[PDB]
């Protein structure tokens, strides 16, 4: 019952939600508009780490949703079913879409923080993704 | 096109996934079983910050999928639609499902990152949430 970690955990969740606002309603891309946010997080974890149970934990989602949710993005023609696989649209979309908001991130970041902060969070969040990343 | 930037989003996006594997891996609470941490999303925004459209952007949803989602919150009776508010229910809820997560990473953490590396993330994670917050 550490207030420390209630309040890091609680602010980790409010710079996803709160980053995620900021980028939808701030970049113009089609790709922005087309696709999800969560649709993306599929597109993602399939490039780089996917049956639909796993994806289901990975997503936070119940198995029992996953299946009408994958429908979309199979009739978009960026994933097949065979595990599930990125089609070349696929790919092209999530790197585009990756493009955009790395670009974005990092043209909102100029003058709001230093060089040293973000050198600082890449060694932070590697360590922590070890720590909580399962074998 | 800052790599360290690129690097900086994938991590993050990275410990969310991972971390949510872990937990949902890891407690036992029935509560972890009942609600998705996306369902848990919803009752945390209502708590804190909600009509459906709000909802959706800081979701990372699309609006038309955000009605059938809101609907087995509803059909769960932790939500009503009136904007989203929060029965007592919910509110019992999402406190229990924070409490058991906020139990869990304590105890993962220990041994794990130091009170120096907790404390400097609290200052780093209420910089970077006030500069993506929109107004
Ligand atoms: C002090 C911070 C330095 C790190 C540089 C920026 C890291 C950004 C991490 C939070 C990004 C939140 C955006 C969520 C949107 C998404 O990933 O789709
Ligand atoms: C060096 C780190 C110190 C901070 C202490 C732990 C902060 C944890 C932040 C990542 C939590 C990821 C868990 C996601 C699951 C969820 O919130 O439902």
């Amino acid at each position: 019952m550490d207030k420390r970690i209630q309040e890091a955990v609680s602010l980790f969740e409010e710079v996803l939600i709160y980053g995620t606002e900021r980028v939808i309603r701030s970049v113009d891309d089609p790709l922005w508009r087309e696709y999800s946010p969560e649709q993306m997080q599929v597109l993602k974890l399939i490039y780089k780490e996917i049956t639909s149970g796993r994806l289901a934990i990975l997503q936070g989602v119940h198995k029992s949703a996953i299946s009408n949710r994958l429908k979309k993005l199979i009739e978009k023609e960026v994933i097949s079913i065979k595990i599930l696989v990125l089609t070349a649209l696929g790919e092209t979309v999530i790197k585009q879409s990756d493009a955009v908001l790395h670009e974005y991130i990092g043209k909102l970041m100029t003058n709001k923080v230093d060089d040293q902060e973000i050198e600082q969070f890449l060694v932070t969040f590697r360590k922590l993704k070890e720590i909580l990343k399962m074998n």
